[PDB]
């Protein structure tokens, strides 16, 4: 519950911090950019966008290393403190 | 046993959910739609197809985040609970 | 020991597999059919190849579902049983 | 700490050896190589890069059944002992 917020939060800005990255130096529109920095953080990676400058390749180095662990974290606690749950509600007699 | 059956479940009606979105909103064939949906929720991503829509973008972010959870889960009860017994059966003399 | 054994020849057979089914039905050189099998099973999935067949794409559905659990098992288990081990042999005083 | 310094060093080392190999073998420029590298043993795989010499796929399966193990390993021990005490730190009044 507080911990689901707090990975929100974290998931959030850092998603905000791509979305600004990637539209600004890579001249993505804003939701490309936003598509983008999840399509990378969750490793889905399909490479219809991909960085063609220097500074994007450098960015995205980092931005993998430091977000995914986060964004996995997320993901992890979303199935388990909020799926997991409310499917076993769906269940029980 | 049980616990892989609802995993099966939910799994095919996520997959389900992904057929009919990409083949409506990105026009896809209904066997292509089902391969994309897969191929996005394990994080193989081979961009072979990808959203060409801002509607399709914006809900591949949400199926990313909601279904990676779920079919993982799957793929892991898959292993352990189905996979992991099996192979021991063919070992022991 | 016997555990990384056991995942080793797993692991082969499943890339055989694919070695074999790519190589026919999508036309793919041997070496390139191997690659391509790894490539997907580790969900890295660059999209240099993918499948362009129906039975492809549904193979390739299949393929996925039972594969990546056992070669993430092993590399697990090398990382843990082997790899693990001889970084430390390399430390101790 | 000290868990963390060594598989940096570890990781720094694996990335070291792909930025050789690709540069050399695949003809990318270092920066690219590094990218590339980093790309493929995260999992992302945009396939902006991919290898197109038969050593160089050889390489790569060999470079991803080793690497991914310890890439994520560090990433899960950054994550973990790094990234979860300092999101703390922010958090206690
Ligand atoms: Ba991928
Ligand atoms: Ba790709
Ligand atoms: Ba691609
Ligand atoms: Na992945």
């Amino acid at each position: 519950d507080k911990e689901f917020q707090v990975l929100f939060v974290l998931t959030i800005l850092t998603l905000i911090s791509g979305t600004i990255f990637y539209s600004t130096v890579e001249g993505l529109r804003p939701i490309d950019a936003l598509y983008f920095s999840v399509v990378t953080l969750t490793t889905v990676g399909y490479g219809d966008f991909s960085p063609q400058t220097d500074f994007g390749k450098i960015f995205t180095i980092l931005y993998i290393f430091i977000g995914i662990g986060l964004v996995f974290g997320f993901i992890h606690k979303l199935a388990v403190n909020v799926q997991l749950p409310s499917i076993l509600s769906n269940l029980v007699p």
